[PDB]
């Protein structure tokens, strides 16, 4: 038997840095979640018993903590593609790394009208998230994302034409609420090393903020003919406003709300034109992914 | 053996309801969780297999879809006064009812710097609740709270001189990070039934607002000598704004940043004033609470 | 105003003890996750920010460790009385401890047909908890209990007979599925102190054996007349079994499976006696509760 | 822009199905969650608004109970290979069929030392799953797993012999605690259909048992070096016993269990021989990973 493919290193290694500016007062926090998993010339510490080659996941997480003191820690882009340099240069015998890192919001409070020095809030669960492959001789690859973006629209959705036969059920609708939590990755074009992806430093938050803004507006303006059709519009705009970014996936849960028939009830009237009261579903939901890339 | 007390009822009922304005076309929707459990004299329902006796779980689940269809659902505190009472009048061997209701939070999204008429985002998993307890012959008992509402100072916290035995390892500090959990309940006077609850109306969304506002503001303007001291404040605060409040209680965890020394490497400075890379503990926690009514 | 009630402690505190017999060479495991919250004279620290009354919620964690080295972890309800008791006798100004265990499972692997020495499997999310509130001059008072034990019944099981009105559309029904999450309290009767809990060891983990014993025999015996019905019966055995108890309380939610009507689909047939395929349902659910004491 | 890849279907759809034996009254029930995804030549209905090509999500639900309701769905590699077959079939733009299974574990009931006919428990939250792939004109790939099977073993596990750096601080030991959440996959060479899936039907169940026995076994007894080592000898015998299978995949984290030194209190010693208390980490965690086939 052997070994195929194999990777190795830590999870869940919960950061948190803090930037002091001594000129204004002002404090500015970034919290993240990291893993790291490592390949390379390995394969004798699962074969052999040979621990000799094997970087402590320990050690990879002292890394992770050392890298952060003496470096920036944003844009995510920039910080993963440093550790994950880090691995391959200083140990001859890895070849890959392999970077996820997942973003919290901490968004500075607003008090008595303007904002404080150093008080944050965690204002929602979305994330913005990096997953960085830095492997050996062919570059590093970057894929930045955003998830855990809750949005719902009480109208300005329908759903007919579909098709219809003996498994068909679904009345078609001109006017029902849509809801999703989205998931959006955009992969930028592979870069050759540190000193091209430090080049393009400026281009991540700007692309990040667009890709929300572009996100927001179609899903608030589109009068969606269905999930398909309005995430293609979003993933066309994003890609014409970045050059360097080769595909946008999208990745949208279809979260169910669905009419209540109150009428056998002293003939109360909720559905359709009348509808007021639903029922938001749990599950199933209907999950919708496309891929766009350049013609 | 004999029954000493019994409950029963629905639990987990999600409820969605829109409201359109036909003038201006602005919708407005609110989603929220329900629980009703009713007491009454229903001993024998487990004693004898007397069913008799039972408004099934599933009639109680159709009852608030009804209500909500029939009633305004906010602000949460009339709804849950209006449900409570519904059961205690309509059923005369049904003697208490208790409604707890979460609401989620839907706001209204900001394009191009202004409201859509029917576009929401989840901001913040923070959430607004009420516990009503209609009880027959002792009117109706409220306890609104905000729950899920995660901040974060980096510095004016400390925690020194507290009690150092043999037990004892914990270092004073004058300069730490503070965080938690707000978890914040305030209870309204009891109410003769629901002609009053109806004359209070306006109050509820203003004290909520408050209760918001002083945390905030506290947390974010105090030097705070401890969780128990700056907790104390905010809810002083709270009932010197609201007559109608009785107690107002407050529990909060204490979600520990740790220091890393880093120094076994090449002398890296990373503790005291050169702090800056923290490890965020996910357990244990300190939980503090208090309850603080009028003298 | 004025502080009404006050606690505060160390909560998420997991710990883990192995107890090595040399003799056979057999290791066994425990594993637990605890909270310990005080009250006493402690006012002034919230009031006048003095934290001289405060033992450190550190400190806290730091005697869970040191207990558990020193004394028999097993049964929780032993532990639970020395760790309260300790607070209590060691502050002068503290004058309750309430400590609460939840133990997590670790079953010795069976290899081969035979117990292993050191090796073990976490079967199944059940817990067995412990509440324990220790008060200067009232003794102390212990609540053990079961929860998350998930069971399900496909048939020998009705709910008919129950009230019918205009807000009812569910049918009676003669064969059901009955699946539920049991959690199952017992109250001891209250002990003057320690020395009393130590005469009584043996009987802590034999009734747990019986309560869960008397649970899983009834749920699965009885053709169940509805979940008020089965839990009552429960109920009454366990007081019947072990007169040192008090009360015994269950909370048990209705987990429903719904039928599937297939008939729109080429006539299939999937109802009533007919019913093999159904779609369990996540929310929501019934919830019913009962105390039962002694006549 | 174009549509490089895209996928869409239903996800999280719940399903129970109930076999009565007329013969003995024996009943046995089958609990799962499936999705299904779907590729084609759908590309229109992102681009145009074409929504003639979709087979609606809500079909898609309709068609797993109305399958479910006509075919055995045990063993679950032969249920995926059934439904995902429908799809290819059924539709002549639908060119790829995605399966997903979770199976949740409903274990017979032993009442009075016997099984019981109809009551089950959930014993652990360990999954047994498939991911079924059919895609038109390339037959179907299977890849089985199971998942959620924790386990701890108290000693007889070591590390030592890693590389030692300027970035490590971990001590080497020769006797630790080693816990994990297993994590296994067997991926069948490719089926020609469903009538070459229908001629190994046996296998399935058989192979899933050895894989459960062989890491238990093995976990259990070997004296690890390593998780990578320990692991290696897993995946080496389940590829002996099965040559059916191409490929076995593991992935573990590696919980860790820490030390406490009490030394600081009255000297107390609880390290190395010593240690008895220990302190479990939430996180961070070593992940382990590795793909071993045949040479
Ligand atoms: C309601 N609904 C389905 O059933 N399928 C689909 C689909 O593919 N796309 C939608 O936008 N909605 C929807
Ligand atoms: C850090 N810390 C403890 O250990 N205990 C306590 C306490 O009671 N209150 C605090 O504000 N912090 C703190
Ligand atoms: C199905 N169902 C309800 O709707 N209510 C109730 C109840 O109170 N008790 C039951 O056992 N089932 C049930
Ligand atoms: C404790 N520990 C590390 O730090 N790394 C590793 C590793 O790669 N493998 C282990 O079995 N343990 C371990």
């Amino acid at each position: 038997s052997a070994v195929k493919a194999a990777r190795y290193g830590k999870d869940n290694v919960r950061v948190y840095k803090v930037h002091k500016d001594e000129k204004t007062g002002v404090q500015t926090v970034y919290e993240m979640t990291v893993c790291v998993l490592l390949e390379g010339e390995i394969e004798t510490s699962y074969t052999k018993a040979d621990n000799s080659v094997i970087v402590a996941t320990d050690s990879i997480k002292n890394t992770i903590y050392i890298t952060a003191k003496q470096n920036p820690v944003t844009p995510p882009e920039l910080f993963g593609s440093i550790l994950g340099t880090h691995f391959i240069e200083k140990y001859n015998h890895i070849h890959a790394a392999h970077v996820n890192i997942v973003c919290h919001r901490w968004t500075r409070m607003d008090i008595d009208g303007k904002p404080h020095p150093h008080s944050f809030i965690r204002d929602s669960e979305e994330k913005r998230n990096v997953q960085v492959d830095v492997v050996e001789g062919k570059g590093i690859d970057i894929k930045s994302s955003l998830s855990g973006l809750t949005v719902l629209k009480s109208t300005n959705s329908q759903f007919w034409g579909f098709l219809r036969d003996e498994y068909t059920t679904l009345k078609e609708t001109w006017d029902r609420i849509l809801s999703t939590d989205v998931d959006a990755t955009w992969q930028w074009k592979n870069f050759s090393g540190l000193q091209e992806v430090r080049s393009h430093v400026p281009k991540f938050d700007a692309t990040w903020a667009t890709a929300r803004e572009v996100t927001l507006k179609t899903f608030a303006e589109d009068n969606s003919a269905s999930v398909q059709a309005t995430m293609y519009k979003m993933a066309e705009q994003i890609l014409a406003r970045q050059q360097l970014i080769e595909t946008v996936e999208y990745s949208l849960p279809n979260k169910h709300y669905f009419e209540i028939d109150l009428s056998w009830h002293k003939g109360l009237q909720n559905t359709g034109k009348n509808a007021e009261v639903f029922a938001p579903q749990s599950d199933p939901n209907g999950l919708i992914k496309c891929t766009v890339g350049r013609s």
